[PDB]
């Protein structure tokens, strides 16, 4: 019983050989994917991703799945494979990956910690798969810190919040730009820089001091501003 066996780590060469050959197998591997029990979708995709490297196909439905499985995910050893996966997709697919990114982000909820974990794991992991992909994507999402839409100014946002210490040095020369968004006129949209700038200080120490310094100076109009200023004056003196 093919999931039975995925769910204790059994009979795997096995299965990935037989879903190899029928098709059919294949197809239920896929389906298995939706299971509530992390240890059978985390042994699906181990399975599914070898299947891969031959059929090309596969990588597409299965990124969008991920996606979706980020946002599922409470085991820590399935965000893992999650993650690895976008790892082996940014070196054998880096088009894909450089073309459902802004996806993701445009898209998925990602503002409870849960999810911003998750995600971050899996940035990681395209960052040290793939450096030059990174910084290409890095590329895409500061052009959206320009735009005029309130959307693709927080969805630029919710992506450095996920940046981490290997993609910060991506970030680095785009400080300015996202300070930049601290004289924004949308209120919404000055708190979110400012949680953005929060989340890269705890990446930097000497970003830190900086960042420290500058929201203290500011004073706004808007309280769900200063609240966010202030909260974060509050996060960043502790280190």
């Amino acid at each position: 019983d093919i999931r039975e066996a995925l769910a204790n780590g059994e009979h795997l060469e096995k299965i990935l050989i037989m879903a190899k050959y029928d098709e059919s197998v294949l197809k239920k591997l896929i389906e298995l994917l939706d299971d509530d029990l992390w240890t059978v979708v985390k042994n699906a995709i181990s399975i599914i991703m070898v299947i891969a490297k031959t059929r090309e196909d596969l990588y597409e439905p299965m990124l969008k799945k991920l996606f979706s499985l980020l946002k599922k995910s409470e085991a820590i050893p399935l965000t893992q494979e999650i993650a690895k996966a976008f790892g082996q997709m940014a070196k054998e697919k880096p088009e894909l990956v450089k073309s459902m990114i802004p996806v993701l982000f445009a898209n998925y909820r990602i503002g409870d910690e849960k999810t911003k974990i998750n995600v971050s794991y899996a940035l990681e992991e395209i960052a040290k798969a793939n450096p030059m992909l990174m910084a290409s994507i890095v590329r895409d999402f500061m052009s959206m810190l320009s735009s005029k839409n309130r959307e693709d100014k927080l969805t630029a946002l919710n992506f450095i919040e996920a940046m981490g210490e290997n993609s910060f040095k991506y970030v680095n020369p785009f400080l300015p730009r996202i300070i930049n968004l601290l004289h924004d006129g949308d209120e919404i949209v000055r708190a979110s820089a400012v949680e953005a700038l929060v989340h890269l200080a705890t990446l930097n120490d000497k970003l830190r001091k900086v960042v420290i310094k500058r929201l203290e100076e500011l004073n706004d109009t808007s309280s769900l501003v200063n609240k966010t200023v202030k909260e974060g004056i509050s996060r960043l003196l502790l280190l």
